[PDB]
């Protein structure tokens, strides 16, 4: 059977609303006046009335901007009923596919991460790992893809940047010699996550690294 | 049966082309890979290839700006065939409705119309009738609706405008006294037709009126 294709709708639309998506039509409007309706979540169940159909034209309508992070897919049914009150078609499925916009900054799992490392480990040594997530799509886009960076380190002793961070994994490492617990026993690193694998929104957190004895 | 609604497409589109109109879809792409095609005038008969369908996505495409005055309606069929070569749906009808833009100026039937009238008829007297047509729509719009006016008269004797014209019918009348064959035996009137019932494009012609004795 010939059916309506999934309808792709990007989130956060300007409208104007209501917005025509597609026009349902039964063949039998030849012999009969037809009344179209729609059921399902987003229509007649929660959230009600996000989608509506014009009773006589069969225009399916979107009534407000969508949010993919709330609902990414609606599955509705279209109905066709004659003036005399008889269902004249089996209900048809209709799918609405909400597509992504980069509308989330990344978020660090904690605001402050704590880890530690021994003085005198070789440069190259893994210290700890940080994590930030991103609500947006990261399959088809870089909207959800986070890149990690270190913005600054305190104090600047012995040298000004002793650590680096692995840009996709969040793993912090020692890249320098001179960690000495007795002179600088702890460090605070401002760390950053930027979605669009680097090119996007930036979020900030702290990593506090203890120098073990 | 649920079918594709007529697709309204205004003429003279900017594109970009090719332009997605609507997405055909068979249910049976569940169990089977489907190949979509389209037949009919505008597809596989003259004018070929104004419309095309993407073999696998089933996107129906318009490939160039349309002209309503050339063809105002296309009637095509959609086809669905399995990978193994079997038609798996009865062909479906598809209608394309080309809608109007005001892209024609009105045109006078002749460049010079000739008529005559007796001297000394009462003011109010019908002299002749002019006609201009307009290719555009005039049912739903004023694109096709012409309004007539007189731009000027030569000579300006006795008085400067002796005639008027009925704005919707093109009928010219005498609105003044003093027509005297012996002093001014003929007049030339520049006449105008403007579509959008007055507000639109203007075309010009001539009416030559003989004064009878
Ligand atoms: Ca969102
Ligand atoms: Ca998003
Ligand atoms: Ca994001
Ligand atoms: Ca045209
Ligand atoms: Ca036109
Ligand atoms: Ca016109």
């Amino acid at each position: 059977d010939w059916v309506v294709a999934p309808i792709s709708v990007p989130e956060n639309g300007k409208g104007p609303f209501p917005q025509r998506l597609n026009q349902l039509k039964s063949n039998k409007d030849r012999d009969t006046k037809i009344f179209y309706s729609i059921t399902g979540p987003g229509a007649d169940s929660p959230p009600e009335g996000v989608f509506a159909v014009e009773k006589e034209t069969g225009w399916l309508l979107l009534n407000k901007p969508l949010d993919r992070e709330e609902i990414a897919k609606y599955e509705l049914f279209g109905h066709a009923v004659s003036e005399n009150g008889a269902s004249v078609e089996d209900p048809m499925n209709i799918s609405i596919i909400v597509t992504d916009l980069n509308d989330h900054k990344p978020k660090f799992t904690q605001d402050t991460f704590r880890g530690s490392v021994l003085e005198g480990v070789l440069p190259g040594t893994s210290v700890m790992q940080v994590t930030a997530t991103d609500e947006d799509d990261a399959i088809y886009t870089y909207n959800g893809v986070v890149a990690y960076s270190i913005h600054s380190q305190e104090p600047k002793d012995p040298h000004d940047l002793m650590f680096t961070i692995h840009r996709s994994t969040g793993t912090i490492s020692v890249i320098s010699s001179g960690l000495d617990r007795e002179k600088v026993p702890e460090y605070t690193l401002t760390i950053q996550a930027t979605d669009m694998d680097g090119d996007g929104s930036t979020t900030t957190a702290v990593a506090v690294v203890e120098i073990l004895d």
